[PDB]
């Protein structure tokens, strides 16, 4: 089973998933300066008003909390994007210290977490239709830094303690991920993959380029998690991340100047 350890880690993911070294994978670095903008490309519409979170979920690789994504409760349009992409979970990347964690780097800065709210085309029908399409998924990434605290994601980090280790969940209705926003949406957007095995070219990236801070006490939480199910050995959930990946024939659009 694949995972973030020396031995399992993203330099074995290849062997696996052979799309690893594929043509469009992420994360990738954001070189600022090499980024264009783009006039053409439209401001991103988030629509979270009627979100329904349900729950929350240790799958042994991050946490996921998981949204109704059975109507156009919670949707993201507009940006790069023809289309509607309805929300059906986000999660975090994080580190083992402030200085890593995050999946994208900017101008190789990596900041100390990466929210990734992941929505998928409602033109395939369900998320597993859409993986399996070049414009499958939508996935807003939102970098974290350590400073002030950020309240909207306080529930979550109150949660987490019942939710230690692989394969537990917890009720979580009425959370609303519009808390974890920053104030501006201009960003920087690219096609790319998942993240993590199957590695999917599935993606179209957009990276919001203001970060969220969060406090040190916040991120110390998502480190107390556990990649290990209940009963094994203790190994702390931290640094599940994936280091940048080759741009190759891509091209990096900004929405801003
Ligand atoms: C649960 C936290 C909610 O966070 C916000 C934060 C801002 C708004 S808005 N765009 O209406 O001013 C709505 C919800
Ligand atoms: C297809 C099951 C896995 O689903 C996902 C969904 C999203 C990601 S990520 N980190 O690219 O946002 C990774 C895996
Ligand atoms: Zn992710």
């Amino acid at each position: 089973h694949w995972g973030y350890g020396k031995h399992n880690g993203p330099e074995h993911w290849h062997k696996d998933f052979p799309i690893a070294k594929g043509e469009r994978q992420s994360p990738v670095d954001i070189d600022t300066h090499t980024a264009k903008y783009d006039p053409s490309l439209k401001p991103l519409s988030v629509s979270y008003d009627q979100a329904t979170s349900l729950r929350i979920l240790n799958n042994g690789h991050a946490f996921n909390v998981e949204f109704d994504d059975s109507q156009d409760k919670a949707v993201l349009k507009g940006g790069p994007l023809d289309g509607t992409y309805r929300l059906i979970q986000f999660h975090f990347h994080w580190g083992s210290l402030d200085g890593q964690g995050s999946e994208h780097t900017v101008d190789k800065k990596k900041y100390a977490a990466e929210l990734h709210l992941v929505h998928w085309n409602t033109k395939y029908g369900d998320f597993g239709k859409a993986v399996q399409q070049p414009d499958g998924l939508a996935v807003l990434g939102i970098f974290l830094k350590v400073g002030s605290a950020k309240p909207g994601l306080q529930k979550v980090v109150d949660v987490l303690d019942s939710i230690k280790t692989k394969g537990k969940s917890a009720d979580f209705t009425n959370f609303d991920p519009r808390g974890l926003l920053p104030e501006s949406l201009d960003y920087w957007t690219y096609p790319g993959s998942l993240t993590t095995p199957p590695l999917l070219e599935c993606v179209t990236w957009i990276v919001l380029k203001e970060p969220i801070s969060v406090s040190s006490e916040q991120v110390l939480k998502f480190r107390k998690l556990n990649f290990n199910g209940e009963g094994e050995p203790e190994e702390l959930m931290v640094d599940n991340w994936r280091p940048a990946q080759p741009l190759k024939n891509r091209q990096i659009k900004a929405s801003f100047k």
